[PDB]
């Protein structure tokens, strides 16, 4: 684990691959860290310089006294990119990582060599757009998801659940993984969050989710980023699980077909944290895709 | 499925959208489209996959022909014509690769890309069959040479391949690291119920281009290799440890010497890499096709 000084604090990151290969930036979301990519990085490192940062307040990153809003993560990630001297990269992202990737691509399209993504954030006009699905057998699950996230966004209740009980780490995370993680696999997800204070960024994130116009700044930024994504022509790779969570199989198919140059990769049984159930498949998919793109569109005295 | 071809028929497997790029999967000795069964569904989301059974193999017809390499060329060409395929990616192993190289040599605009593994090349000497510099491998290499010399000897090959069914019962499982379930192994046996039915299995090792003989095939495959060396379409070479016809060291050097040839190093594996690495191969190929397709070409007086 390496450490980059960023805005008076620091961001931890993992790095692998040759310095002269294309950069791939791996972006985690809530409540994870670069730890979620641990079994994916070794499969991509043969073809790319892989960099996987821990978002500020997550993993082994610093814990500065900020609110940890989406726009805070934006600023810290931009400072990290500059600190590392990265001038362009492929982006691989899940959860809030996708929002960061979409917003980066909206501001700096020339930066983006390609975007591989899954279980992404989009503006959600109604609560039925959170965990959207029309499949009858999924309706109870979708309602339960909506109910818990409504509670996370409720004053008092969110604090009790996420800060006191650590429910995002202890319940939501395993709840989005089909297999049961080994204890040694689970431990590094827990270690960043020993106290209610330390859990502040974890509570911040669901309160940033763009639902029914609020918070308006995130909602509008993600509308703008999704419009940019829709018009974009850079290579895109969307992964889909069955049933998934934020992205249903039906929606993934429709969303991918509606973009330009977006392939859809089918992972099979999966929920929100697809990396933990499909590390090998995701890693090999991304490595092949980069090899393909670079084939066609790429020391002496 | 089944296509009438040259007065006989060839069976084939097919999946994927009719308007997607075509991918042709080419098996060799003594297999069939069966060997691709766990790979096809992984590529189907990005491509129209077609996997034929070579004449005299799998569920294809069993005409009274010699089943020389040039016979297989003729029937594969006629299959491609009958299916109305005008260009394709190729995915190949064993004799499938020789067919692929020869196809690409004669029709340089047909091939969209070539993914290959455990391929056939002109072998100036017997030491180039199962070539390896690794000391721990010498005894295995010599044992492969010894048995293939016998297959190629008139009289001897007949007893081993036709009567004892050695290529199906021994060589095939001998090139797979894991042990196939009875249900996986059965479709490999069913094409070959009798000594007469095994004629094509005996013909193939007698076609191997070794020490300049048979010289007609040797010359065709030399020309195919020269065309491959100069080719500019994207390529993807898979290797196993230690492999059989392709050593890790040979593969790495060969891939670097070509134009646009990516290498993927799969891990423990012998000749029939598909059976030990189906998921890795399918995911890699699907991603690689998606990548190449993603970067295809997008005011006046
Ligand atoms: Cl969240
Ligand atoms: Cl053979």
């Amino acid at each position: 684990i390496r450490r980059a000084p960023v805005l008076g604090s620091s961001m931890a990151y993992r790095e692998t691959g040759a310095q002269d290969a294309p950069v791939v930036l791996f972006l985690h979301g809530n409540p994870t860290s670069s730890h979620i990519w641990r079994n994916i990085l070794p499969l991509v490192s043969p073809v790319a310089h892989c960099i996987a940062p821990d978002l500020i307040g997550f993993g082994q990153s610093g814990k500065p006294d900020i609110a940890y809003r989406f726009f805070d993560h934006v600023r810290y990630l931009d400072a990290f990119i500059e600190q590392r001297g990265v001038t362009s990269a492929y982006l691989v992202a899940q959860d809030w990582g996708t929002a960061l990737a979409f917003h980066l691509a909206a501001r700096r399209p020339d930066f983006v060599r390609g975007l591989a993504f899954m279980e992404f954030i989009r503006p959600m006009p109604t609560w039925q757009d959170f965990h959207h699905t029309e499949v009858a057998e999924e309706q109870d699950h979708a309602e339960a998801a909506r109910a818990v996230f409504r509670k996370f966004r409720t004053p008092g209740e969110g604090e009790a659940m996420i800060l006191e009980a650590n429910a995002f780490v202890e319940r939501v995370l395993p709840g989005g993984i089909v297999r049961k993680l080994g204890d040694e696999e689970m431990a590094p997800y827990r270690t960043p969050f020993p106290t209610p204070e330390s859990r502040r960024p974890v509570l911040a994130f669901p309160r940033e989710l763009p639902i029914a116009g609020e918070p308006a700044d995130v909602y509008e930024a993600l509308q703008s980023a999704h419009a940019a994504l829709a018009a974009s022509s850079y290579p895109k790779l969307l992964f889909t699980g069955e049933p998934g969570a934020l992205v249903s199989p039906e929606f993934a198919e429709r969303f991918a077909a509606s973009l330009t140059r977006c392939a859809l990769i089918r992972l099979g049984a999966g929920l929100h944290y697809l990396q933990e159930d499909h590390a090998d498949a995701i890693g090999r998919s991304v490595a092949g895709w980069i090899a393909g793109i670079e084939a066609v569109r790429p020391h002496h005295h």
